């Protein structure tokens, strides 16, 4: 049939837009995805990347990995139990995660089936013409058409996909996709990449690895988590090392060979070599545009392969929109959901709305985790004459007792020292992702450092640290780091 | 001949949250000469509080350490949903190790504060009992008995009363067989059966502590003379906390109040309630309230007025009716929180010795209850708001988070409620129940001070997946109050 809206990708942005157009605006909506539930072959499915092979299962898996620390840290508080009897049962973790995600998948299929004007189609969506979306049996554009759907408006929301550098032996590497489904936890694992997916998985593998296992994270440059606070980048490196992960910086895989026993022989540019059981590539994610046959309608793509869009998510083709990771901007679920919601409000509501991509709070579920919102100081120092940095870094007391003395909580506030405006807030330590959330609200309210400092703390918490800092630890004046102001 | 009393700009009586903040600030920021008096240099019996105050010694610090210990009961159990396997029959909660570790941690804090006296010019510690001999004289005596030997007589230009509060022990037959939180911190063994009397945070929190470390066959019961524990808190939370305590094995006796306590021949306590009901327990912990500790200060020597409920009466700037005599923290019987005593102390010193007169804002103070799971709260509860504003909106989110479907603790509903003035969207109160509530709430305190509106919460992009993001995905009230009266839709 014909629809007010055809959504290609039943994911975070897609389902927001679909649901809202159907239920808030009474529109006739079609949503297409390649799989109704999670896992191989296509990994992402109804619900999106986040639901199936993204935020949801990884958070459960990190939650899982945290018990490594919990069991050990209990002793400090008088918990006694046979430490030798402890086993991290990965099969059980994945089965529980699988079931949890399947319930979300099922619960998305229910909502299609219960909601009028919102119909879901199985298969591969592509652009046949301006107002025509074809549904094929496979990603092969030569595969059998299942449906041809006329659409007043077409939304592209196909997310992203692991980027696999074209080094020899790349086919012996897995991405995050396959990591969610490993039948056994790897004894030795290389995670390639210094970004959050590699860091998060290195923490998960570290907790579930068999006896004598080793997790190694490698990263091509000097310091992992580029784009994050630098004190936090250094400190999380120390804390991952402290919990037995090897971080190989300035290293990059040049070749992966398959050993006959199924293990991988990794050769680095340096000529260094490492043998692991699993090489997980987590060096980036790229917009998922190949399969859309955008050539058919001339929808422009940026150098990076992302669908170009303006602030209202319009592509160059009128009635054709793109939101979410396909647009290659901020790759976060709540950003994609917001874009989706705003798009529907502009196309079917009376008031345009554009997503604000600044001051977005985000988290790394590393162990220990990171919460951050707004500018890191080096970016701050480039756009503001006077930047002040308030920093606190204390091993919390519970951790002196737990035995995890390396677990410093880091709290940094970055300000425009000229007016006191908070430019960004950066945290490392348990609760960092929870803490940062309302920080994000504060920045929308042009919070100044005196607003944080004059708020009464909640005690005892790590969070109160943010309401306890009134003197900068150091400044940037004209891009220049210095402990004191000049004059 | 005669010789000179040690003289100070400021004498602080009570080396606690409030006193130390004031003491330190007057000395290190305004170069004042500051005496601080407390009755013990380190934690524990006989006087329990000590250098560092209630918080350090027998309050926030040791209780948080103990709640953290208590949380492992839940972690060890919940770990199994995530594939952790171990021999659950080898599991034992060793209370003595908990308390020994907690004692070491508190002792390092005590030592650390003593070093800080030792190292800081113009900031002097005096061990003993502080009382007001006259308007500008603080005497320090050997014991709380106003007839014990005067150890030191201090000349003081300004006197800060910062003696905190103390547990209220109801005048019942056999009160002497009961304890307070003070003693809970030093019990040589974990009680097998305990009654925590009180519906407020300290009873709720210690109920969870006792519950986690109690020996085999133990039972923790909490009683409260009223209908619903945690008066002052959001009602959905109060009822959820009650359910989640029960789910965790704590017996909640509401509408019950002890009338007397007798010692059984085996040394256990036989509690009879007003209603005739009875309970035997090993420990009865009274946590029905804390009262301002005004009794030993001999305030009648200088005529410092008490409120009819017994705090030192102060104005917004912490002044008593007596010039140069001030009072901050629990002695004023306002909000009994550490960061508030601290805020009062700094604001007092700024006003008296700095050039920055300032008063504490006692509204929109975030606070926490370390139940398991905890409560994080800031600002007005809806029933209070409804009395002050014509249109109140309530936005509420509730649900067992996913991790807890997998962990198995499905009773563990996260509750998030935002209370607004519906006439301009201004957030009046935010109320959280669930893991990390205390951490979440802190920046929410900053939001309230910036007069955030629900539209600012809603406009903010969620951090995913967190519990906190619930606060930024609520756009439509669950219900309203329209002049006092609840309804799901406006008229
Ligand atoms: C391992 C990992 C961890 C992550 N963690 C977080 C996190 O903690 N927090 C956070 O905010 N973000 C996280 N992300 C990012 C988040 O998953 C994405 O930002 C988000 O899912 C993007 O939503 P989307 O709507 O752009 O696309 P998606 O949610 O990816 O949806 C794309 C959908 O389109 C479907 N599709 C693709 N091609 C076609 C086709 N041609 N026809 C029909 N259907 C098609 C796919 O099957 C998929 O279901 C994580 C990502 C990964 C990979
Ligand atoms: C079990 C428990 C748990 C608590 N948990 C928290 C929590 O999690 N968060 C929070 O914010 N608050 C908590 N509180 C409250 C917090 O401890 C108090 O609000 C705060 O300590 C009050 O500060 P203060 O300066 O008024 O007094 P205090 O810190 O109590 O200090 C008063 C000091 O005066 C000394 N003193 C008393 N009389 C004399 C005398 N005549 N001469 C010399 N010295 C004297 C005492 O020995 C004491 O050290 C808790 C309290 C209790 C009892
Ligand atoms: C508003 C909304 N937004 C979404 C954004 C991203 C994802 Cl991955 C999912 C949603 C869900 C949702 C649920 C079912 C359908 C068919 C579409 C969207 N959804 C519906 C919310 C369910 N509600 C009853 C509590
Ligand atoms: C500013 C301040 N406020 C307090 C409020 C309540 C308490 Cl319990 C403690 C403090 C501490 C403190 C510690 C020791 C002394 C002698 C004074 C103040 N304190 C000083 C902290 C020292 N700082 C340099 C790490
Ligand atoms: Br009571
Ligand atoms: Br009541
Ligand atoms: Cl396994
Ligand atoms: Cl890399």
């Amino acid at each position: 049939k014909a629809f007010d809206l055809v959504v290609i990708g039943a994911g975070s942005g897609g389902l927001e837009a679909g649901w809202n157009a159907a239920t808030l605006y009474g529109k006739r909506v079609a949503v297409v995805d390649v799989q109704t539930s999670h896992g191989p072959p296509f990994y992402a499915a109804l619900g999106g990347t986040c639901v199936n092979v993204g935020c949801v299962p990884k958070k459960l898996m990190v939650t899982g990995a945290q018990y490594m620390d919990h069991l050990r840290e209990s002793a400090g508080f008088g918990w006694e139990f046979d430490g030798s009897s402890v086993k991290a049962n990965w099969k059980k973790l994945i089965a529980a995660k699988n079931e949890a995600v399947l319930d979300i998948n099922k619960s998305y299929e229910g909502m299609f089936n219960d909601t009028e004007g919102l119909d879901f189609f199985l298969g591969w969506g592509s652009l046949e013409s301006k107002n025509v979306v074809v549904v094929r049996e496979t990603a092969d554009p030569k595969s059998a058409v299942k449906e041809r759907l006329q659409a007043d408006h077409i939304l592209l929301a196909t997310g992203s996909w692991p980027q696999m550098p074209a080094i020899p032996g790349i086919e012996h590497c897995i991405s995050s996709n396959e990591a969610f489904y490993l039948p056994e936890p790897p004894r030795r694992v290389l995670t390639v990449g210094g970004g959050f997916i590699s860091v998060e998985f290195a923490g998960i593998f570290n907790a579930y690895k068999p006896p004598g296992g080793k997790v190694t994270l490698c990263y091509r440059n000097n310091l992992i988590l580029r784009g994050f606070d630098e004190t936090i980048r250094e400190e999380v490196t120390k804390q991952l090392t402290a919990n037995g992960i090897e971080i190989m910086t300035n290293e990059n895989p040049a070749k992966v060979s398959l050993n006959t026993d199924g293990s991988k022989h990794v050769t680095f540019e340096s000529g260094k070599t490492l043998d692991v059981d699993v090489v997980m590539m987590a060096i980036g994610r790229i917009p998922r545009t190949n399969d859309l046959q955008l050539g058919n309608v001339g929808v422009k793509l940026t150098p990076k392969g992302g669908v170009q869009v303006d602030e209202f998510s319009r592509t160059n083709v009128p009635n054709i929109y793109a939101i979410g990771d396909i647009t290659d901007r901020l790759m976060l679920t709540p950003v994609a959901i917001n874009e989706g919601a705003a798009l529907v409000d502009t196309v079917f509501g009376n008031k345009p709305r554009k997503t604000d991509h600044t001051r977005v709070a985000s988290a790394v579920f590393s162990i220990p985790p990171i919460g951050t919102c707004g500018l890191i100081e080096e970016v701050a120092a480039k756009e503001f004459e006077k930047v002040a940095v308030y920093m606190s870094s204390f091993t919390p007391l519970m951790h002196n007792i737990s035995g995890s003395k390396y677990k410093k909580f880091v709290a940094k506030i970055v300000t425009n020292h000229s007016d006191g405006t908070v430019l960004g807030v950066h945290l490392l330590g348990d609760g960092a992702p929870e803490i940062i959330q309302a920080v994000g609200v504060c920045l929308r309210l042009n919070a100044k450092i005196s607003d944080f400092y004059n708020t009464i703390g909640v005690h005892p918490t790590s969070a109160e640290e943010l309401c306890s800092m009134r003197t900068p630890s150091y400044y940037y004046v004209k891009g220049e780091k210095m402990e004191k102001l000049p004059d």
